[PDB]
């Protein structure tokens, strides 16, 4: 059996976001108005404070005043609302991923018939057949596409899809994996409550977006353009982090429980989490590496930056994504990678990874699970 | 980078089921009593006829008369019931898998510390952290265990976990994958209705169970005992099968809709689906192969048997699993593999695959997706 020789390589990155732009400056005005919570004046000041410090400037949402008016239960706190949230999500998640996938396939330059695998991740509702099937059908991929559907994996899923794609691409000759992460906040949209302060954080951070990539080993020279090589993939459940990030798909929708200790737990353990991939590549200085860190919140980026002694330009690509699109869960880290290669091509840098050789793709979510990938950039 | 040489090998199989046995003969009496539908006499006769022709003799359930009385909403048709269904499923799914995993690890003979990967599949509710995290924690596996959580993939998931485990084991040296499939019917439990005849099928067929396997390449001689080798893994979405098995996770739980003839569609296309792996091994006669077909119902086993001209003993292991435990979704096909292996050992057959060299693991579900794996048995 002939197995491919080279590491799993990202051959194309494409992104998409819904067209309805919501400025973070005035998001509390919209948020408290659609959920009929204008009377909760003290809670609005608290949400304004969180939004002002969120590092987010704008977010793209599928949900509008019109869609929330047509589905009033989504605007209610504890009322049965899973059915209309799912009906929106099940349709929009693969549709958004379709636009991201088309852009990734167009950038790749090869026909869609060469796609042998499909890895899809979403935390925006569940359905049978899954979003993976829906995407495959919408794009017109081969009916024999090998699918890996990753439902409800949260914010580390951007890293999980690349970890899964690594093994699929590297173990199958000629395998070209379509990776897709798509998040639509229809299921997580929570009305503000004085009893759910961690729900205000999620409401200030979560945005919509989709990212798609083509991953494959042994790139065909003068045909495919290698962007990043995946050299190591792994994860870690952080000690004493039980219940730090919980998410339950209830009748009222997807309820997130975020403890305030999340940025601190990641900072305390980030050096230990990065220990194994660092030794694989002979301990390069943190400041000699590129960083595609999931913008879970600004406090996570600020505290990883401070704990590791990183120069302020390292977290810039992550902060730019957070500023322009917010926390798009699984999609976020792939948008960061796209921004890293785009900045590199725009500035005519030595490599696709901001001039640096090695880099990290870090995602975090439920567990607390921190998913890490060691990437090598390509010389340009 | 040193990659392993051999194919992904099943090194141990362990199974588990809840202790409450419900005989199929009198199941309609229990079912119509807990759901308060004793007055629906004509529907009871129709359900009795489905249970009598189901090929199922007994099913193991976590749900009892006691648990259903303490959770009245689960016994209702359209009343909001996802919350108590989830509370039960989220706790019981990894607990059942723990028991199956312990049995698999014990049969393997190596410490649990050597497990580098965990692939979990379930259609019995969703949660963040997933059932994968919960299983890893309950077993005390390394905090760095690489996880693949397969939620809501239905009845093909038993084959998907093996396809995923194939690439993980074959692309990583020393990798030992814990495969786990666990199904508890708390979410699929549907009160009988004259307006949901598709629900009667699921009510007559779905049972509880868990199966766990240890998958790895390059077995260390005189330490590990190879049971089956995975040589090919793939899938296919059957033509003109749109909406054949639709499953929606609603407020009232998991609702199934069967818009097409599932057993008829698989039979018509099975020759075409099996074409690629048969080609890999020079088209051996179907009757010279072992069959680990998912016991979705009696019709699928009967119709594949008739279309492919199989001798009656081929579907026996699948029929024995259906008879003893019903349709345990993802877990079923792995129980069949265990039964094929067990029959082979007790009858002192030449191979672990009932004397035959090559064989198929066929899973089917939403799409209509048919997942197939080509396995080679081990000489004993
Ligand atoms: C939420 C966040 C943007 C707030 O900005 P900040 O720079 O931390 O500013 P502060 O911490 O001083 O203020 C945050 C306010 O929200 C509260 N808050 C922050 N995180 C909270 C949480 N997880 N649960 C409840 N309240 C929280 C703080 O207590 C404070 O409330 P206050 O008005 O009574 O003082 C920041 O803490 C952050 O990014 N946190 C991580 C968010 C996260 O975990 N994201 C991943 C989600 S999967």
């Amino acid at each position: 059996v002939i197995k491919p020789d080279g590491p799993a390589t990202i051959l194309a990155i494409g992104t998409s976001n819904p067209t309805n732009i919501f400025e973070q400056s005035t998001y509390p005005d919209f948020f408290f108005d659609v959920t009929n919570c204008n009377d909760k004046t003290e809670l609005k000041k608290k949400f304004q404070r969180i939004c002002d410090k969120s590092g987010i400037k704008k977010r793209h949402f599928h949900l509008t005043d019109e869609i929330l008016r047509k589905n009033p239960s989504i605007c209610k706190f504890k009322e049965a609302s899973l059915d209309p949230r799912q009906d929106i999500a099940v349709l929009e998640v693969p549709k958004l991923a379709k636009e991201a996938a088309i852009s990734a396939i167009k950038q790749w330059g090869q026909p869609k018939s060469k796609i042998t695998h499909l890895v899809f991740a979403t935390t925006s509702g569940v359905d049978m057949p899954g979003a993976d099937f829906q995407l495959a059908k919408l794009l017109g991929l081969r009916p024999t596409v090998k699918r890996v559907m990753l439902y409800q994996q949260g914010c580390y899923a951007g890293a999980t899809v690349l970890r899964v794609a690594k093994d699929l691409a590297e173990n199958n000759k000629g395998a070209r994996v379509l990776v897709a992460c798509s998040e639509v906040t229809a299921v997580t949209f929570r009305a503000p409550s004085e009893t759910h302060l961690d729900g205000l954080v999620g409401s200030a951070l979560f945005g919509d977006g989709a990212a798609a990539l083509i991953v494959g080993s042994d790139p065909v020279p003068q045909e495919e353009k290698p962007l990043f090589e995946i050299h190591w993939a792994g994860e870690a459940v952080l000690p004493d982090s039980d219940g730090a990030i919980n998410g339950h798909l209830r009748e009222a929708g997807l309820i997130f429980h975020l403890l305030k200790d999340v940025p601190g737990l990641i900072s305390k353990n980030i050096d230990k989490v990065l220990a194994e991939p660092l030794e694989y590549v002979h301990f390069p200085s943190y400041n000699d590496m590129f960083w595609a860190v999931h913008p879970g919140g600004p406090a996570i980026l600020d505290q990883i930056e401070a704990k590791l002694g990183l120069s302020t330009d390292k977290m810039q690509a992550s902060r730019d994504v957070l500023a322009s699109y917010g926390n798009m869960s699984s999609a976020s880290v792939l948008f960061v990678l796209d921004q890293i290669r785009k900045n590199s091509e725009e500035l005519h840098l030595p490599t696709t990874g901001e001039g640096f050789e090695w880099g990290f793709v870090i995602g975090f979510g439920p567990g607390l699970t921190v998913e890490t990938l060691l990437l090598r950039s390509i010389n340009i």
